[PDB]
RNA sequence: UAGUAGGUUGUAUAGUAGUAAGACCAGACCC
RNA sequence: GGGUCUGGUCUUACUACUAUACAACCUACUA
């Protein structure tokens, strides 16, 4: 088997998602919320904030991926374009990943199975935690498959060390969260280049996963910029930042972020609230009065954003720099003084 | 058995009504509308024009009683407050004559059979055409009992020729329209009392059912007085109207709205549009440009209101008159001046 | 008293309109609509086709004006803005004919009389079945004032014949529907311009109220050009109407929209649903096929568009001539040729 | 261009459909309802049915288009999945007749050229009315193709006299509404089998439009199966219809129930209210309280329906007959008693 | 009286909520929400997040109980259908704790006293702080009577030393926060056996894997999420926990907040 | 007199439209 | 080659709307 919202809604309320047992209960949709009577008393089940129908949405956040998935930026850098079999749930912006889905939701399904000839033209996400996706995925003409392991006659990709569970981002050690992406399109296996891969860590809960890191939330900024020799690169400004004028200056890492955060609080308004590699934020610090309408924010490791900033040469006033970043190109926007550096800022 | 929304739908687009069929169909719920997906494209199967979750109301509108049921008004005066094991639908509203139902939905249910202790304190209708339901009658404590036939050892009530038939009230000649009413309260089966029952027409497909009727359209006004002998009864102004003040004169019944609208068109503006045996109408004249706010139009036999008028004794000047209509009590104002009538119309 | 919503729904139960009575029953406010409880179950009592809150239109709807009033048309033409102490209901848009009040819904108001300093630079609405509406207007800066009598030290204006009754336009016989309009502004009473007045009719309930009407309905296009004299005024193209294209042709009097509807029907999608002198249609003749995308439509009494056709010449290669219809000035295309006129629309 | 909400309403004011005019009017989107403000009022301009958002379905709305089209029905029973360069309204439910478009709006649109890879696996709806589209169609891989005259190197296909105008379908005399049908399925083109088309009528403005449907509305049932010689085809039941029991008997053809509503009104629920070539109805007979629960009712020509009830045999009992009817196979269930044809009704 | 929903938005504007004085102010029902104007511009006064129609909301809630008063798990597990002469706020649905009312609402009252024929096949909550409700619940057929103090001729129950006071759960010092329950079923005193009272805790302001206690451990080690797919109030409670540090995660976790049928909050709970 | 300015009108360079007609180009049908 | 019908463009005459520049009239605030 049954598909229907009741039995939907049954899962829920028993098991928390749609596991596939079978059973019915009372259901009300008034306004985008969908209700249920529990003890004679309706309880709210969830809250539309999607754009689909209600009990559309209902039906697809019900039967969500649980499991450890990559993260929505890197499925759409590699170009996902729908998922095989499960609906991979976006809980930065409450909405399905992706618009489509195959053999999951009656009124979202364009197909049954992968393999049919309206899902070729498109890049089908296959997991390799369920059996037989493997075999589609070979069969696929354009497809992103991720396995835990290795696959015979394939070469690997390793992954980001994180993976979303639930809508939270963490470094597994229960449960593996580390995959090897494989990319097939037209039928060719494509190898993907090596890339760096963004820690995806936020302001409130920050932990440095480095020596360097640590150092730069607990040393000054004078002497962590001589222990570690980064003099010659403006560092001064590009992650620390500059608090002295109506405008900020710089500021493009998430760690200076936090060590700003922990030392003065002050707002990031998010007016795209989707999940990316770069994030535009609407910083407004509280403590000078200094904003700045847009802020290109990317966390990265801060060892090797050393490696990519000294990795780039001191030749040219400005130039612009592509950094393969989640299996995509970043363009650098770096500007150059003789003998030391301008400014090096995402665009 | 399966009691969910997408069977409920499924039975909707190939029967029309919930018959009990096996199956489903994808259903979109967005505003109060309900969408199914045929071919490819969503199509209307179900606006919400009452008060309960969309949901509810189209599982309530899909089992509503296709049978000839008796007029909503008759239930109301009757004292009906839920029907056992059937939804009877308000057409005149668009919603269900009873908030709860009895073994229909789960969300507005109160019990599954009406023999239960929380269905005792509650008069509920019975049908007489669905087997068992003369045993339930029996063995309930306040109920209403409609049949075509006979009853052993109860007294049956005459009923309207005239009774509901998916929104349009007809007299059925190919299928029995007229039932017999056996009212129990307490355990004590009550005898109705003798009434006349209102024909329930409307002004557009209005047709005479009497002799009296048709010489009344066709007559003219003295004509029809002459030959019926009903001078010194203000049959001038209480059936056909004046409109010749600011105010109308009379005008209540609906035999005389509906010659003079084959006259002179007019709006009726039904303030309550609901089901009852009084009508309360914003009736404006089109021609004239008389108007009156409240205007109390009640749909009787002329041939019973002649006999009313005429058992009224005229003697008293004013004086408040009860008459058993609809199987209950009618307020008539009635004013007489010493000689003859004044001015007779319901409250 | 009290001012509330449960007191404005008692008074629509009991009497269909906010009369002042004292009383409350229960109202429920969901979606769009109020919903009463009667005998048990809800019944529906006023659905919100405005841009307003649920209850503040609903007791806007309820304190509407149930007299003969004049059309909203007249009153937008006249620049009217506001109407003191009462609410003038819009039934071609379902929706209060202005946006705020006086002394009506607190929600809405922005003064409890017309004579406060706010009110001032507003041209407002003064009744004069009113007691006391006359003093208001002579002390108001900006205001217009409608009588059923006359008044004096003014010069009355005769307005139109036919007035809104509960949504419904008629001449009325048993109550005076004809009114004398006074406009004054910046305090000085200004006289109104002679104008002909729109008849505001339908082509459902169409019925002729002159003989040329009449033999318009009955006689055929050439016996009627024939018998009135129409000869080289494009009374063919610009009233009658030509289908043989696959654009329409003319067809800009609705006399005409009412002959070619009884002859054969069509649809009017009015892409504007609102109330003023010129109408903009989506015409599509369903027998030839036959549509335009605007088709500006006015409805004048036939004598007066025959005397305005025949008031301007036709020498010159094109104009625009501006007639006085409803209290404005009505633009129409003057297209002609050789004497002949080729076409005559307004616009819209 | 300027694609925009402002833009789109300011040209349904100035000219009820969207021209490509150059201007900005004040919009308020409230409900599903899109307000304009004209002389300091709010003037409704367009109330959303479809389960599109608010502004897209406005948009696509006044883009649409306002020349002969041909009906719903006939393009989807011809397969077409989405029309180039334009949007075909579906003026029985109030929404477009396909999900997708091409270069139109670009919150629904898939491409801006019908000729990209995206539209390949489509059958896409090429006018030719249109410069260029001929070539287009030419091109294309799977398309259907509409013409007023002829096109050299493809064999033309004569389809319906009637076609769709602004939502009511007329036999155009100033505007050619017949056009000549061409389909190519992957890049080779397919003729379309020789067929009947439905009429498209409806109960109130029904005309006939042969001789032999005059006979029918005029004579009676005897003389007018006498005169035709219609004996032995159970012409009786199959268009008259028999209002006798609690169901109807046949009465599966439209201008059979034009002749009962002009006999007797009834009234037709059709509870799927969408374009096909057969249409379910949940007919009830207000004169002799006959209901049935689903009617299906198929508007063909007389003429032609006595050609393809004369042309099947009387041999078996019961049998499935195809008919080729608006470019498509129709299930017909066919009893036939020894000696007379039984009932013959569509499925 | 005045009973209005412009009546209702005056006492909430100038008290909190329904006092009972006499007065109206401006109201905007738009959406769910419920609007007032002042000086000159809306300001939100109440949104609807129930399943009633926003004034009947509105007005259900500006009525709602400010005293201290039984949790509402406590009042479901003794059976309670209907409070009487009160409107007892459910704030972990923020939502009336019963679907009707008695002489509160006209929109959604059954009847005006507790004493009538409709509400006697009604388990009724009546008061003790209120003056008369204890002879209502002697002449009640079937209700649930809670007392400060004691009642002449019955037996009492020690209730939970905690109470909800405005939807924030305490062991009053000040105001007691402690009753005495007595139920009543078809006339009869029913005793109320000895149980354990859950102390309806939370992680984050806690003050001394199915117990709360060791979630709150847990989360002052490492967070976590806790996400309750049932929000409502009831003795136990599922949880859909997703440990952030090791990740590990239960579908669904019984969580009991403590100090085989064990007698916890008057109920019958299965281990 | 030296400056900063809101409404009305005119001139100049421009860009869209207008429910009539004529002309040019292109396509279809017929002779 | 001619006629009719459609898609695009220009002209006929008068006005409406948007953009910029300058001037005049009624006049507003300072030295």
């Amino acid at each position: 088997l049954e598909m229907s919202l009741e039995n939907v809604a049954f899962n829920v309320v028993n098991k928390g998602h749609f596991d596939g047992q079978q059973g019915e209960v009372p259901v009300s949709i008034i306004n985008n919320t969908v209700y249920t009577k529990v003890d004679g008393v309706d309880v709210e089940l969830f809250e539309n904030k999607t754009t689909l129908p209600v009990n559309v949405a209902f039906e697809l956040w019900a039967k969500r991926n649980i499991k450890p998935v990559p993260e929505v930026k890197i499925l759409n850098n590699l170009g996902v374009d729908i998922a095989a079999n499960t609906v991979i749930w976006d809980y930065k912006r409450d909405a399905p990943a992706h618009i489509s889905t195959i053999g999951v939701c009656s009124m979202t399904d364009i197909a049954k199975k992968p393999t049919e000839t309206i899902c070729a033209p498109l890049t089908v996400f296959f997991d390799g935690r369920v059996d037989g996706q493997v075999d589609l995925f070979r069969n696929a003409r354009n497809g992103v498959l991720i396995t835990e392991g290795s696959v015979k006659g394939l070469q690997p990709s390793v992954g980001p060390k994180q993976a979303s569970l639930n809508g939270v981002t963490l470094i597994g050690e229960a449960v593996k969260t580390q995959f090897n992406y494989y990319k097939k399109v037209d039928g060719v296996v494509q190898q993907l280049p090596e890339t760096y891969f963004t820690q995806s860590r936020n302001l409130q809960e920050f932990k440095p996963r480095s020596q360097m890191e640590i150092d730069f939330l607990e040393l000054a900024m004078d002497e962590f910029i001589e222990r570690y020799k980064l003099e010659g690169y403006a560092f001064e400004a590009i992650v620390y930042g500059d608090f002295s004028h109506s405008q900020l200056g710089g500021l493009h890492l998430l760690i200076g972020l936090a060590k700003r955060f922990k030392e003065s609080p002050f707002e990031l308004e998010d007016f795209i609230p989707m999940d990316s590699t770069v994030k535009n934020y609407f910083i407004t610090d509280a403590q000078t009065g200094s904003s700045k309408c847009v802020c290109s924010v990317i966390d990265l490791l801060l060892d090797d954003f050393v490696e990519i900033i000294k990795s780039q040469d001191l030749s040219v006033v400005s130039k612009v720099v592509k950094v393969t970043i989640d299996y995509t190109e970043i363009s650098f926007m770096l500007w150059c003084k003789d003998g030391h550096v301008e400014t090096f800022y995402p665009k």
